[PDB]
RNA sequence: ACGAGAACACGUAUGCCGAAGUAUAUAAAU
C-alpha cells in the first residue's frame, strides 16, 4: 500500500460537462481509463491490472500538508453552515473531526488556510474554417484550466499486492508523459511523481472502527446493493461521456449513462464493487472502475 | 477503453498632424 505523489507545473483540464468547465480532483474513473490506455499503449497485458488492483481518488496537498475529502456523518449540533463550506479536512484533524472536536473557529481558519490553487479561462479561437480562403468568421472558444502553486498538487492510494504495485509503478512512469485531463495533445497535463511514505497517513489507512468512509467512485453489484443501503449516507454522481476508439463515428459513440456513490459517502455494510461494463453496439468492451477503498473509522 | 476527440485570440491599419532657438543691450574708458 504505497501513495503517489503528483507535481503538475503545467495547467490541467479536468472536464465535468464542457471545456471550459475548471475543476481540480479527478475521480477513479478517468485514473483507471489512463492507466488501461496506457496500458494498452505499451502493449503489455491488462488481466494482471484489472482485477486485482484497487485505485482511490485523487486528492490534493499542500506544502507538508495532506487533505481528504469531507465524511458524511451526521454531526448534531446550530450553525450547519460553516461546516457545509467545508469541502476537504487536513489529516492532522481528521480524527479529531470524525469524533465531533473541530470549532466552528477552526473550521473558519481551515477554510481561509486552504489556497492550494486557482482557476483560468484561456480563449482560443479556430481558423481551420473558410477563414483561411475567404470571409468567415473565426471561431472563439474557451478552455477551463486550474494551475497549482509550486508546492501543491495531487496524491493517490493504491493497495494490491506487490507484484502489482510494480506494475502500477511502471506504468506510471510511461504515463507521467501522457495527460491525466482533457486537452492533453493542445499543451495540457504532463507531470511529474514521486512514491512517499506517509506514517500518519499509514496509521490514518490501518485504523480500526465501525463505519466506513468511501474514498472512490463504487456502485455494489446487482446481488449485494439489498444489503449495502442498510444505513448510508451518500450521494449519487452522473458519469458520461463519449469513448475512444470504438467505431467509426466518434460522434456517434456515447458511453451508457452510469451513476455511482461519490467520495466520501459512509456505509454500514461493506461491499465489493466491479469493473461494470458500459458498452454496446461496438467492437471491444469499454470499462469503467467501481470498486471501493475503504477507511475504517 | 480519460465529458474525451479536430481547433494559430486571429486578419486589416502608426507617434502622426502644425509649429524659426527666438526677441532686446556699440569690446569702453586715462
Amino acid at each position: 500500500t504505497k501513495v503517489f505523489k503528483l507535481s503538475f507545473k503545467t495547467p490541467v483540464h479536468f472536464g465535468k460537462k464542457r471545456l471550459s468547465d475548471g475543476e481540480m480532483t479527478i475521480t477513479a474513473d478517468t485514473l483507471f481509463s489512463a492507466l488501461f490506455i496506457e496500458t494498452l499503449q505499451l502493449g503489455k497485458d491488462t488481466d494482471w491490472l484489472l482485477n486485482d488492483l484497487i485505485i482511490s481518488d485523487t486528492f490534493p496537498y499542500e506544502n507538508e500538508l495532506y487533505y481528504l475529502p469531507k465524511p458524511l456523518i451526521k454531526i448534531d449540533s446550530d450553525n450547519h453552515k460553516a461546516f457545509k463550506k467545508l469541502k476537504y479536512v487536513p489529516v492532522h484533524h481528521y480524527n479529531q473531526y470524525l469524533n465531533g472536536e473541530l470549532s466552528a473557529e477552526d473550521a473558519t481558519d481551515l477554510n481561509d488556510i486552504f489556497n492550494i490553487g486557482y482557476f483560468s479561462l484561456q480563449t482560443k479561437v479556430s481558423l481551420i474554417a473558410q477563414e483561411t480562403d475567404s470571409s468567415a468568421d473565426s471561431e472563439p472558444y474557451s478552455v477551463g484550466t486550474f494551475t497549482f502553486e509550486p508546492e501543491a498538487g495531487l496524491y493517490f492510494i493504491a493497495k494490491g499486492s506487490e507484484e502489482t504495485l510494480d506494475h502500477l509503478n511502471n506504468i506510471m512512469t510511461a504515463l507521467q508523459y501522457s495527460g491525466l485531463g482533457g486537452k492533453r495533445n493542445a499543451g495540457y497535463g504532463q507531470f511529474e511523481y514521486e512514491i512517499i511514505n506517509n506514517q500518519q497517513l499509514s496509521k490514518l489507512l490501518n485504523q480500526n472502527g465501525k463505519h466506513s468512509i468511501l474514498l472512490s467512485t463504487a456502485m455494489a453489484k446487482k446481488e449485494e446493493i439489498e444489503s449495502a443501503l442498510k444505513e448510508a449516507r451518500y450521494i449519487l454522481t452522473k458519469r458520461s461521456g463519449f469513448v475512444q476508439s470504438t467505431n467509426y463515428s466518434e460522434m456517434l459513440v456515447k458511453k451508457s449513462d452510469f451513476y455511482s456513490f461519490s467520495s466520501g459517502s459512509v456505509f454500514k455494510n461493506i461491499f465489493n464493487g466491479d469493473i461494470f461494463n458500459v458498452g454496446h453496439n461496438g467492437k471491444h468492451p469499454v470499462y469503467r472502475y467501481a470498486k471501493p477503498l475503504w477507511l475504517e473509522v
